[PDB]
């Protein structure tokens, strides 16, 4: 079961050898991790403005194949794991356009869920509706 | 005497065609802004942290000779006007390495002096230490 | 002003990535919201002119300018409404409105222009190539009014 | 003398544009970074190399990380400090301590790594060729130390 986030290559991620500028790759799980916020928990992207911090811990990206601009990319999110205060997402990157589907990268990232009142930041319980929607 | 703010082409600023794409010519005019900040109106920069904003309210470029990568582009930063809360600022983007002194692409920006309020973004007088160091610094 | 467009339009959501700590979209991201916007046009209404952009044509922008009324915001529903201004041989000014579109009532942001020159890589740098037809049909039929 | 080994420091200085409304460094441009640093070294240290990037050479990322410590925000200061982890046949591994050196006291904000392999365009792909002798030369004065 994978929550996908559909993005189109443009020029401005390409770079002058040719292809997708490694970087980009990780922009993405950000689009696909938020677009995922906005889609199953709402209320975990209002309760940002609030006092909520997702902050994230570390990120992975391998590299399989080149991808180029107009390239239609699948980011294939699926939980790895969640525990107390982390979120352990992956993620497949598939072209499915032009030409046959091709898995271009795949990633990881995880992130911690804070509360920040003074001065520092403090571990908080994963927010049920968020927990709730990462089960499907 | 123009204000410099010195930019080495990163791969990541060009794209399939082989120059630097267009819309980072753009941003360079925000890293130089800023750059004349933390060097010429340092109590401005920290009440940047403090709720001042500057908000641009228009931008503009003219592209006359591509960028490539490596290139070292001196983005000149000159005053055109200041009033109550905005400013106007032009740009020249000369490529000083490889090769000799060439213009790539010219621009212009107008930022006003904003604070957040219950409303949103309200206009607030540009500080004098900014308006001081522009007409000093960026003439 | 009007939530039905009579323009190309490019929906785009904004990222997280396109703000900055002030809370707004940083003003130079609706540049590239030009390039995405053309290029998505490309894949829609001229997709061979989109396969000569691997075969030696190039768009290449001559200029660009935004006028900034209202600013946008993470998770913005933003529509980038492209309509042609003027086709001039070898080159093809376009204007925009950026419209949010949700949340709340629709909202004019930002408006924009830019002109792109249609250019071959040659032995003599960069050489005008005239508007490909297939372009030029579809800004006429899909980018006016 | 140096007990520890030196690093290559790519100075980079945070602007507006690589913050969020969070109000720190969005996370992904800490990966630009290594791509900045690894150039900024190529114009230092293997300008050969750096010009055969626009003769048909190309550094083709493998996989990159990035462990996150401490925030980021505007007009800090950030060293990228790049080390040489291993070298591979074609292969480059690199690792990365980012280090804000100004405002406030040296904050060891993240750590990174990438895998880099060198390789020519041939047709309408790539192939491995060896590490250029320049870069070798270059890396190998930023060795990590068993
Ligand atoms: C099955 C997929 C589950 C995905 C869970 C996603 C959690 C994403 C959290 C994203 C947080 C983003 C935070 C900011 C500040 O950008």
């Amino acid at each position: 079961d994978s929550y996908v986030h559909r993005h189109v290559v443009t020029f401005d991620e390409t770079n002058l050898v040719g292809n997708v500028y490694f970087a980009h790759y990780l922009h993405w799980q950000g689009h696909c991790r938020e677009h995922f916020l906005a889609d199953h928990a709402p209320g975990v992207m209002a309760a940002l403005a609030d006092g909520l911090a997702l902050v994230t811990v570390d990120c992975h990206a391998d590299f399989y194949a080149e991808g180029s601009a107009f390239d239609e990319v699948e980011v294939r999110m699926m939980l790895d794991r969640l525990d107390g205060h982390r979120i352990a997402m992956s993620f497949d990157y598939v072209r499915v356009a032009p030409g046959p589907p091709t898995l271009l990268a795949q990633g990881r990232q995880t992130v911690a869920c804070m509360r920040r009142a003074g001065h520092g930041l403090e571990p908080v319980e994963v927010p049920a509706e968020l927990r709730r929607a990462l089960s499907r």
